[PDB]
């Protein structure tokens, strides 16, 4: 099972992809969102490679084509595709501050359309993208469905079975906390949080991030 999906409801579905790291297969998640004008992913997938698979099993799973995918930071789980992206005429919305990254480590260039709280309505469905501030990266943005209070973390967020922050090399881990108390803060009753990696739970995710980060 390299890449799966699963669903969350009728249009909203987690795609999840096994990277192979030294031998150890290490899940991303994502989302797929099903719309009336075509599929939106959030997230792309560890590489080109991955990436093109994720693409062929959505667009032929729903029968729908990718239009769209919302890039939550510029490291490779995330940003991996971007090039199969781009010569596919798939959108990849971005911060301008994940663009800029994007470009400094070594990837194609997103959109830099999103701004600190942005819409998006893709058909019917809505789609907020939030920058809380600086956590696992310098710009890692959530992406929220307000029609389902359903977030999606990124590597922001961890799962509940995670102990460990992950790389915080160029992580802001001070203003980590502060980030997911901001998250926190804006979605309040919260169907379910979508971990960059692990397993989909509920606010409760939120608040164990911020007990790891404690
Ligand atoms: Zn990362
Ligand atoms: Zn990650």
């Amino acid at each position: 099972g390299t890449i799966s999906i699963s669903q969350l409801n009728k249009n909203v579905w987690v795609h999840t992809e096994l990277g192979s790291f030294n031998g150890e297969a290490v899940p991303s998640n994502g989302l797929v969102l099903n719309t009336s004008k075509g599929l939106v992913l959030v997230d792309s997938s560890w590489d080109d490679k991955l990436t093109k698979e994720l693409i062929e099993m959505v667009e032929k799973k729903f029968q729908k084509r990718v239009t769209d995918v919302i890039i939550t930071h510029a490291h490779a789980d995330r940003i991996g595709g971007i090039k199969t992206l781009k010569e596919r005429g798939i959108k990849a919305h971005s911060t301008a501050l994940t663009a800029e990254l994007a470009k400094k480590n070594g990837y194609e260039e997103p959109l830099g359309d999103l701004q600190t709280v942005t819409n998006l309505k893709f058909g019917n469905m809505k789609v907020e993208t939030f920058y809380p501030g600086k956590g696992h990266t310098e710009d890692n943005i959530v992406v929220w469905l307000p029609q389902y209070n359903i977030l999606v973390g990124g590597d922001l967020v961890k799962s509940t079975s995670a102990k460990d922050l992950g790389n915080v090399a160029d992580a802001y881990v001070n203003e980590w906390s502060t980030s997911i108390e901001n998250v926190l803060k804006r979605y309040r009753n919260i169907n379910a949080v979508v971990p960059g990696h692990g397993e989909v739970g509920d606010k409760g995710l939120l608040l164990h991030t911020l007990d790891l980060l404690k």
